[PDB]
DNA sequence: TTTCC
């Protein structure tokens, strides 16, 4: 089955993915890289002081704290979901190798059972309802940047103005592009507008990945995370091995010295792919107007912000069930996006942009440097794209893409196993939009919030209920898979979108809360995903713009954790073993420097506030801007803060632009 | 200078 073509850097083809300039060249040719990363100011990762604390406190917590979670998946009593050797991490130090992107998943999914296309007429129904009631009557709105993110191909700019530049260039020649795309000039396309080439795939950290203490053993075990070699990913897995990426530390003693102390190990590697700017800017100036629908006319469904805010949706239920999905990126079917592409078309989107947007879900991927000795190759041909890689980390419309699937599979689960009475409701398309409109806004006795693949599936008082408990039933026994389309689960320890649901002994969602995860603190204080880079002077472009900041939303953020206070005083204890320094006090510190070097950045402050009417979102977002993209979303920031991160586009270009995009 | 709501 259709092996992909590879092109090496030398090849023209992939030559013409990097422009006549040194950071392009310099993009083309990386080289595996890896280092101690600067946790904090003057603190790296494998800091002895900090690795001997990192041992003392995660065995604690885990020790004095172990996980209370039921059989079932539903947490109790302290709030704990798993043990805390997730910190025990070399950061900095990746899992040799990282995964090849599998060009095709066609066989991965075939093999994995999973149908290549709607099952059931209702289904398809239930799909396209799903473009029509996200993609119609839509507002415009500013395209927003990320200040210092890359153009990637071909350019490799961070330069705010030379984006505005390409963004807004882009806007004026999307139509020309597409309709070349539609006339199967794709290079022309390429050429003229740099709209096509490939993705640029990029490794990131994932800092915290499961690690066990074995009864038997005594010692630490690292989770085995599995990755394909070339040949696999261009065979789409006919060919090639699928196996285990080396998480040892122990080389980082031969190699560089630095000393590993025992259950410590390298980090988990995920591929990220950055989209050629030019190409993305068309589709994030509508992929914007849906998300606002969404989070408005849907909020029910789809907009989260608050603990209490999921709460309240949450304890009018009878039964609450924790889905998650494995591996949804790679996994997500190239058939919804043609669906998508066809219901677009039908509702009288322009031809052109289905097609530009069709094409940004087929591109092929330029492949960096996933091991040392490897990479520099690019996957499928630019000039006929054709991959079916699952979906692409940074299309442009990548939440909305999974929220499209996961939202109607799941709906589809529900109907299939709990709620057949409700078919009949459901005969054409005005009527699949319309029972769909009201499943979204929370009408009926099925429920749902989701984001993407996480999601909490919800069950009121009716006769879906008792169909309820049993998909529940069959979700525990694991032996059968509950959709056609995706591999379903319970999660282990249920939460949604960062706060766990605390179920108390009644275990029903009516005298269940939401607290935040206790573990995640931990995580974003310990294992920070990246550096502080402080090379970088320019803090609005830094991955980390105000580490110390999150110190002042800790108490909003995980004060609620039942044991909270504990574990701040561990922490303390630990740290103080470590350092002989009040850990406490050096936040504080950190929380004042953080919070004048601020009052530059936001002149609309500017010192003299003082932190002011910074909301806890604000501030945590301020720390990890890495949230805006998976976590919250704009209108959740304070509009002064957003434009420290952010930088907007010309309104009448976007307006304009949009205009001779949609229907009506 | 490293992509993604
Ligand atoms: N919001 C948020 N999500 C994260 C962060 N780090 C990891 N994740 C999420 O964790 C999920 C883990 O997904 P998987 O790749 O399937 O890993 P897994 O959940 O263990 O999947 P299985 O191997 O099937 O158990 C990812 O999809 C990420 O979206 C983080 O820092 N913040």
């Amino acid at each position: 089955p259709r092996r992909a073509p590879a092109f090496p850097l030398s090849d023209i083809k992939a030559q013409m993915l990097f422009a006549n300039n040194i950071k392009a060249q310099q993009a083309s040719k990386r080289s595996f890289k890896e280092g101690a990363i600067e946790t904090y100011e003057g603190l790296l990762s494998v800091d002895p002081r900090f690795l001997s604390f990192k041992n003392e406190l995660s065995r604690y917590l885990t020790d004095h704290f172990p996980a209370n979670v039921d059989e079932y998946g539903r947490v109790y009593g302290n709030g704990v979901r798993t043990n805390f050797f997730g910190m025990r991490h070399m950061n900095g130090f990746p899992m040799i190798p990282a995964t090849w992107p599998l060009a095709s998943n066609l066989k991965k999914r075939a093999d994995a059972d999973l149908a290549d296309g709607p099952v059931s007429e209702r289904d398809n129904l239930l799909f396209r309802a799903a473009v029509r009631l996200m993609f119609s009557d839509l507002e415009p709105v500013p395209l927003k940047i990320r200040k210092g993110s890359s153009t990637c191909i071909p350019y490799f700019s961070n330069d705010m103005g030379t984006k505005i530049e390409i963004a807004e260039r882009a806007l004026e020649k999307a139509e020309e592009a597409g309709n070349l795309m539609l006339q199967g000039k794709f290079d022309d396309a390429y050429q003229l507008h740099q709209m096509g080439g490939a993705y640029y795939v990029v490794y990131r950290a994932q800092s915290t990945d499961a690690i066990t203490l074995d009864p038997k053993t005594g010692k630490f075990v690292s989770k085995d995370r599995m990755v394909a070699d070339f040949e696999y990913a261009v065979t789409g897995g006919e060919q090639g091995s699928l196996f285990a990426a080396s998480k040892d530390a122990s080389r980082l003693k031969e190699q560089y010295g630095i000393d590993v102390p025992d259950g410590f190990f390298c980090e988990r590697r995920r591929t990220a792919m950055g989209g050629p700017f030019a190409l993305n800017a068309p589709i994030m100036a509508v992929a914007q107007p849906v998300r606002n629908k969404i989070y408005s006319k849907y909020a029910y469904t789809f907009h989260h912000t608050t603990r209490l805010n999921k709460e309240e949706k949450v304890k009018e239920w009878s039964l609450c069930v924790a889905t998650d999905v494995s591996d949804h990126d790679t996994f997500w079917p190239g058939w919804l996006r043609d669906l998508i592409c066809d219901e677009l078309l039908n509702m009288g989107y322009a031809p052109w942009w289905v097609k530009l947007f069709e094409t940004s879900l087929k591109l092929p991927v330029y492949v960096g440097a996933p091991a040392p000795e490897q990479g520099h190759t690019l996957l499928g041909d630019p000039s006929n794209p054709d991959l079916e890689v699952g979906l692409s980390s940074g299309q442009g419309a990548t939440d909305l893409m999974g929220t499209l699937l996961m939202s109607i599979t799941y709906l589809v689960m529900q109907l299939d196993h709990t709620a057949p009475h409700l078919n009949s409701r459901i005969k054409d398309m005005p009527s699949a939009c319309r029972f769909l409109d009201s499943y979204w806004q929370g009408h009926e006795e099925i429920r749902q919030i989701s984001k993407s693949d996480d999601a909490m599936l919800g069950w009121t008082k009716g006769r879906a209920l008792v169909g309820g408990h049993r998909l529940f039933e069959m979700l525990k026994e694991g032996k059968v898979n509950p959709s056609p389309y995706m591999k379903i689960s319970y999660q282990h320890g249920g939460a949604f979108l960062g706060d766990i649901l605390l179920y108390d002994s009644r275990r029903e969602p009516g005298s269940a809360i939401f607290v935040g995860n206790i573990n995640s603190m931990l995580n974003n204080q310990f294992s920070p995903e990246y550096g502080v880079q402080s090379g970088v002077r320019d803090r609005s472009k830094r991955k980390r713009p105000f580490p110390g900041l999150a110190w002042a939303s800790m108490k909003d953020t995980y004060g609620a954790c039942p044991i909270y206070s504990d574990v701040l005083e561990a922490i303390e204890r630990c740290w103080w073993n470590a350092f002989g320094e009040s850990y406490r006090a050096y936040r504080e510190d950190m929380l004042k420097r953080d919070t004048l070097e601020l009052s530059r950045y936001v002149a609309s402050m500017a010192r003299q506030a003082g932190l002011a009417e910074l909301t806890p979102i604000d501030l945590e977002v301020l720390a990890d801007p890495n949230k805006l993209q998976y976590k919250w979303t704009e209108a959740d920031v304070s509009a002064n803060i957003h434009e420290v991160l952010m930088h907007g586009v010309s309104v009448e270009k976007t307006e304009r632009f949009l205009r001779s995009v949609m229907p009506r």
